[PDB]
């Protein structure tokens, strides 16, 4: 535990599960007053009870929901000091034509547009106040090819939006960065194992360190960038991926040189 | 003029103006049978008359329009050999909160989703046929910071989608690449001068030029052609050195004449 | 039919073999007056006889050789219109400690420093004359991880130097770009097969298009960038790799769908 | 507390001044046993008196110096747990031809080759023991164009080498990452002000946050990556630049909105 965020209001979207839960837990253990924001109130309530945080009902796919949630935070607590955008959904890894356009649309709406909605609603007041730190959650899938024709582009959009906002709000004292997880142990990744969409040993083999990343490891990088340890860092994308991005190019040379 | 695309069916979206028009002109001068596709039927027809191409009514923001256009092409001409995705719109350069969410949505719908709609509708038949070349139009704005919180992310999405498709369809023999224009002289840029200042754009590029639509088209046509037979999944900036020049300010700026 | 150079003077380093040979051949077929430059005069002569170009002895690891070559070009032909830096060497794919420091030093000296030597010697006069186009040869190995602790860094150095020079000389009308080949069929790649450092089917499998790149395919990209068809392109790195950079990230999803 | 190292041995090169000094200081405050390594014993002694660390004479431009220093660390303390490569030099911002080749060579030898020498000498034993964390210092100048035809390429080389080593040694449990500072307040930057090579207000204006980066701010990112809080991070380049990389592209739109 630490006092690094004592007094800080930290809104974490998607905080009921996975990466957002781990960020909420670490921010709370670091002293922050965490707003546990999720569309799933049961999950958010469980996390808030464990962290001492406060729940906020938030559907990032619904403009009215985001606007209302932002107004509730301002009225009840104050201008957010930290915003972490973890709400997101995955997609089936289907090629164009097999992937339903409806599925493509949902991924874009939640993962890119929903992050924009929250940055605008929670972050514009930060720029007005002249202080704040925003951390978005992108993905290695936003950085390289893969069978994710909605999720890849949406996460690449998050990397871009992190850069555009960092330039817009830098002169107003707000830092905006993003973390790009590799394959991270969460209930979403477990559902991929259950549908046989992914295989755990295949994911380990695809990473230079031979590990699947833990939600807590992602949260450490988010909290670093959200904190004053990162006071000079803005507009960056930090991959936390156990070396996934490193390993793929070794196959032409016979693969990683393993134990 | 050349025969490099003799016999090829080349669908160009947004071909009524600007970059798409220059691509249609150069593809036609290179021998292709150009399908001049646009939401603006009068503009498409002017370009088709000049190029010997054929018009195709296409609104990349309407799924039914894209599906019908792809079906017309397949029945009247055949499977496309080349698809160039130039249809697109710009946005007002407003910060979050000032930019209307409706404006953000339109840009994402046309510039990213509309390119996906056309890649799926025209490009899946290419993958089934085991040959084709697709060139998307991104932007330097998809590569660096700027005051375009819809357009930047959408164009970054185009760069990503070019990569994801190149991997999906590489084993089926379809190459997918993208060109990222800098500031390019088109009627859309002229509307910016009447938001943007021409001297400022020249100063922001290492070569001191605004890119012409024809210069963009040369890069598109290179990537679409067999001169690029081993090139897939790449983003080619055609920007007069905009991406190069910004980092010089800390050292006193470009060292000019 | 790829471009027209109208007699432009084009100096190609490493032009006796592989990528440089293919660049010299296509430039000559495209109307350029090619200067076939190489450390191996016998290989340069063979290529120059086939291209109608002229030979130039050039060892990019020897400062005096680069200076003397630039002086010969200036006196005999004039300032170059095009420079293509293809001279290069590979390395054994050994981890640090197994890799001899002497091997590391050679690769850095030839592949990065030697390209800098030629850009300074042949390219500064281009900037003085307010025109020219320079194409460097980097590699996908300068863009991603691999067992190449000298060659990767040197080729990443070439990508950077392309950007730095593009900015220095952009205002003087000189474009500077680079091509990053993937695995390309040359005698240097053949030595990787013979020594069993590389396996041809493994290289095809590692590319989204399932091919090894040909030297001519690299030359087409070099010639495009060197030509007026690329008059607005500067400071860019163009990968020509059959989709090597694309394919590696698919393994986590079960690999390429073949 | 930024991190806890529990007595881990941390070798910091260039630790007598600037970024290396700040890294040594924060590592010591975070519980590491710091080895303050520098070519200048006087500066290293001053830093080590403040950190309780131990001094090591190290010239990263002399192979025998690096080898002897690694042997002394192994003999006196053990295999390093952490290595931070901060030894470096800048260059005059001159175009090719005006920049002496001797100046180009020094920058490449110290900034890229010297980092490779240290990664090989101190890092191969880490891979052998199956544990360690290495942080290299690159620069934003290794990521974008500028008037730095040696320093840009050398620092791009460091970003590459970080990736190549991360792949080589990842399977042996060693993480390798790098930090790319922007303009950072050190004696080296002050020499740029004194020579009027740089102007402080120009550097602030070129960053989205309007600041010059402090040496301590760089050290925080180095210590995060070196620590177990970054146990899943390898092969990455983390810019710490107050938004320099963000700001340049705004000029076309009228500049930053201040
Ligand atoms: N798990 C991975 O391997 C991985 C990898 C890369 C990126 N990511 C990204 O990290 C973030 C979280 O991933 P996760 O693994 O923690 O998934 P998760 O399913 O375990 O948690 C996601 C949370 O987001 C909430 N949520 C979903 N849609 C929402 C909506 N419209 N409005 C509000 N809340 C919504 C969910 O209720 C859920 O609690 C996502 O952006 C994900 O794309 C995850
Ligand atoms: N001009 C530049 O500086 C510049 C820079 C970077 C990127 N781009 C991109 O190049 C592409 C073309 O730009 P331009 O300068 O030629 O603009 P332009 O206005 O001159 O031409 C754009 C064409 O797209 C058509 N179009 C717009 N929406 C459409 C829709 N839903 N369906 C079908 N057609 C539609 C328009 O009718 C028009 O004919 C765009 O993607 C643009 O974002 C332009
Ligand atoms: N073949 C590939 O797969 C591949 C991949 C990526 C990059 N590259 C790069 O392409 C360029 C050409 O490679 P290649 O495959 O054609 O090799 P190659 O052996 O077929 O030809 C290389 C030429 O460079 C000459 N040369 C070597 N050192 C020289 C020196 N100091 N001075 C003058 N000439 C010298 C050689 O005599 C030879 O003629 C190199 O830079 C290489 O690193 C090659
Ligand atoms: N200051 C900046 O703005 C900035 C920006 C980007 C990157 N960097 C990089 O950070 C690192 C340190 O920069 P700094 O500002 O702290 O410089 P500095 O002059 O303040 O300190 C550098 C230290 O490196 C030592 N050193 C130099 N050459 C050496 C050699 N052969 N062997 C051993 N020690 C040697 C010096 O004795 C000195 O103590 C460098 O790699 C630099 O390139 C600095």
């Amino acid at each position: 535990a630490s006092a690094e965020f004592n007094g800080a209001i930290a809104v974490v979207t998607g905080a009921g599960s996975g990466i957002g839960r781990a960020c909420a837990e670490l921010l709370s253990r670091s002293g922050a007053n965490v707003i546990v924001a999720d569309r799933d109130i049961e999950a958010a309530t469980r996390v808030a009870r464990a962290t001492g945080g406060k729940t906020l009902v938030l559907d990032v796919g619904e403009d009215a929901s985001v606007t209302a949630a932002a107004n509730e935070v301002r009225a009840r607590y104050g201008v957010a000091d930290v915003l972490v955008n973890c709400a997101g959904v995955l997609q089936r890894t289907l090629p164009p034509g097999e992937l339903a356009q409806r599925e493509w649309d949902v991924v874009s709406r939640i993962d890119l547009r929903g992050t924009y909605l929250c940055c605008a609603a929670f972050g514009a007041p930060m720029a007005d106040r002249r202080r704040g730190s925003i951390v978005n959650i992108a993905s290695v899938a936003g950085m390289r090819s893969g069978p994710l024709h909605a999720y890849g582009p949406a996460k690449a959009g998050v990397i871009s939006l992190t850069e555009t906002l960092a330039g817009e709000w830098g002169p107003k004292g707000v830092r905006v960065n993003c973390v790009s997880p590799g394959f991270t142990q969460t209930p979403a990744l477990e559902r991929g194992f259950t549908t046989h969409t992914l295989k755990a040993d295949v994911l380990r083999d695809a990473a230079a360190l031979g590990h699947i990343v833990s939600a807590n490891e992602i949260a450490e990088a988010v909290v670093f960038l959200a904190s004053e340890r990162a006071s000079a860092i803005t507009g960056v994308n930090l991959p936390v991926d156990a070396g996934y991005l490193i390993a793929g190019s070794w196959a032409a040379y016979g693969g990683l040189r393993r134990e």
